[PDB]
């Protein structure tokens, strides 16, 4: 649960607008409330899960590109 380690989840495909809104929202804030996830879903027309899963996924690069590691 805590971190995708154990379990794997596939990932997919969005629209301009989509991406737009959670780049939009995860550059402001890395972690976001549950009532903006919510909300921001339903205006991507996502699912808040998903629109969860994509923050995660942005996360991977701003480390492995980053001086985090390596």
């Amino acid at each position: 649960g805590s971190s995708g380690s154990s379990g794997r989840r596939h990932r997919t495909i969005f629209t301009d607008e989509q991406l737009e809104a959670l780049e939009n929202l995860f550059q402001e804030t890395k972690y976001p409330d549950v009532g903006t996830r919510e909300q921001l879903a339903r205006k991507v027309h996502l699912r808040e899960e998903k629109v969860e899963v994509w923050f995660k996924n942005r996360r991977a690069k701003w480390r492995r590109s980053g001086p985090s590691s390596g």
